């Protein structure tokens, strides 16, 4: 099982100065829900904003240079060694990773930021003609989060 797993405004920003640009801690929470237990692949800009790799699951970061070797990260070269590792694997980011997996993944899970953010990094168009919603559900709001949002689970069709 390959999965994209990706948050991304009206407009499909993803990203901006090598950060998020919202503060939704109810994306984060689902995020951690989703991948515990399983695979990252993320690209190398996408780690180095996260800093550390997740607890509680395996960090696999795609990137060319070759002395990178980072305790609790495997370091992967190449794109076609993504399709080697086991278990649940979610592409995790950024635009690079995105581009050059979208049409490659079994499916996707997309929160969408119901808000239009300034960017500089973004997720690439795609049709629900070529995917179908497996399902649909509305983040709820509190004052901890506070921009409408929506977790689709998309299926490629
Ligand atoms: N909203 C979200 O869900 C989400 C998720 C993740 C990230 N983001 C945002 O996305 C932005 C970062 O994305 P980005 O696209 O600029 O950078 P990125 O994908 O995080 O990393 C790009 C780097 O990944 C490595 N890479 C990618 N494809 C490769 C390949 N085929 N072979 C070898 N190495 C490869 C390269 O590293 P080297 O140059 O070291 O070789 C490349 O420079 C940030 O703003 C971040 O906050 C948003
Ligand atoms: C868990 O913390 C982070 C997660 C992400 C990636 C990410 C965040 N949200 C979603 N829905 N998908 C993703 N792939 C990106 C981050 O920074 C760029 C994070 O730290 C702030």
């Amino acid at each position: 099982t390959l999965s994209i797993l990706v948050a991304h405004d009206l407009q499909r920003v993803i990203g901006f100065e090598n950060q998020l640009p919202w503060h939704l801690p109810n994306d984060l929470k689902h995020v951690k829900k989703l991948s515990t237990g399983h695979t990252l692949v993320m690209g190398r800009k996408t780690f180095e904003s996260i800093g550390k790799p997740l607890p509680n699951r395996r960090n696999v970061v795609l990137t060319s240079d070759t002395s990178f070797n980072v305790e609790g990260v495997d370091v992967i070269h190449s794109i076609e060694d993504i399709y080697q590792l086991p278990g649940h694997v979610f592409i995790f980011g950024g635009q690079t990773l995105y581009e050059e997996m979208i049409d490659k993944v079994d499916d996707m899970y997309i929160t969408v930021i119901e808000g239009k953010f300034r960017g500089d990094t973004f997720f690439p168009p795609y049709t629900f003609e070529d995917w179908e919603v497996a399902s649909s559900v509305e983040g709820k709001l509190d004052e901890k989060n506070t921009i409408p949002h929506t977790f689709l689970h998309l299926i490629r069709k």
